[PDB]
C-alpha cells in the first residue's frame, strides 16, 4: 500500500479516539492523539501532552477501529 | 533479491492468511495484515484494527507458506 | 501535521520547563532542556549538562503542558 | 570492504547452508535463508516461511563457512 | 538549534574530560572521546581505544559541563 | 572528525586484531574481523565466519589499540 499511517493517526487525532501506546521498552501509554508530525506523535492523557518519538513506537492500539 | 517484502505482505492481506507478528519487546501480535505501507503494517484481531511500526517488527510467521 | 517536534522543544529550552525525558533502556533523565538540533538534546540537572541522542528517547514528558 | 553482505546472503540462498539467526530481543530462528531484499530475509524451517527484517537480525551464524 | 552534537564532543576532545557513555542495552563505558565521526565515537580507557556506535549511545555525561 | 570508522575497522582486518564486539541484546562474540562494509562486519572465531550488522553492534573491543 501507500500513506496509511498518516490517514490512521489523522482519524484518531480529528476524532479523538483514546489509544494504547505500547513502547519499544515495555511502557504503553494512554490517552489521545493531539497531533503528529514525521517523528513524533503528541499524546495527551488527564494531567499533560507528552512528545513520543515514532521511533520507539512499536504498535499503536486503539479503543474502537478508525476508517480511512 | 529484489522486492520481496511487499509481494510477501500483498499475499498475507489477499489470501487472509493468520500471523504472528513478534516485536522487539517480545509482545507477540495476531491477526490478519489489513493492508501495509512503507513504515506500518495495519493488523486486525477480534476486536481493532492496529498499527504497527515496521521499525519495531522481528519476524512474521504466517500460520500457513504463502505464495 | 508537519514540524511540531522543533516548537515542542524550542517551548522547553525557551521557558526551561522542567521534563522527565524516558529512554528506551528504561533510564529516566530529569532536568531542563537547554538546547537541541537535528540528533540531539542538551539536558541540564542540578550538576552536569549530559548530551542525549533522540535516537534512544521514548517519550518527554514535561511538568506542565507548553503551547506551540 | 564494499558490498559483502549480499554474496554473504547470495551464498545462504544458493547452497541453502543452515543458518541460526540471532534477533535483538535474544530469540535465535534456525532454518535456511530462502530469500532477501533490501530490508527482510525469507528464512524457511521444517513447517513455514517467515519474514525477518534485517533491522531486528544481530547476527547470522552459519553451519559451515561459505565463501564470497 | 542547529549543529550542537559535534561542538559538544569537540569540547570533550579538547578538553579531555572524563565521560560516562550510557549504551542502549545498560553497559556503562567510562573514560575520553578521542576523536568521532558520523557514526561512531573512539573511547579511551586505561587499557585501549574502542569504537562505540552512537547509533547505541543513549546518554554522554561529563564529570563536568563544556564550553 | 571525518571518516575514522572505516580506518578502525581496516586496521583490525588487515592486522587480525583479536576483537570483542558487544551487541544491543548483551551477547559479547570475540574473534578477528575478516571483512566489512556499509552494514556488516564478518567475525570469524575458531569454527565459522559469522556476518554481524552493524545496526546491531554497541562497542567494538580490541585487545590492543590500533595507529590509524
Amino acid at each position: 500500500g501507500q500513506m496509511l499511517q498518516d490517514p490512521f493517526l489523522n482519524a484518531l487525532a480529528k476524532e479523538h479516539v483514546p489509544v494504547s501506546i505500547y513502547l519499544v521498552n515495555g511502557i504503553k501509554l494512554q490517552g489521545q492523539v493531539e497531533s503528529f508530525d514525521q517523528y513524533v506523535v503528541l499524546l495527551r492523557n488527564t494531567s499533560v501532552t507528552q512528545m513520543v518519538y515514532k521511533h520507539a513506537i512499536s504498535t499503536i492500539v486503539p479503543a474502537r477501529s478508525v476508517n480511512l
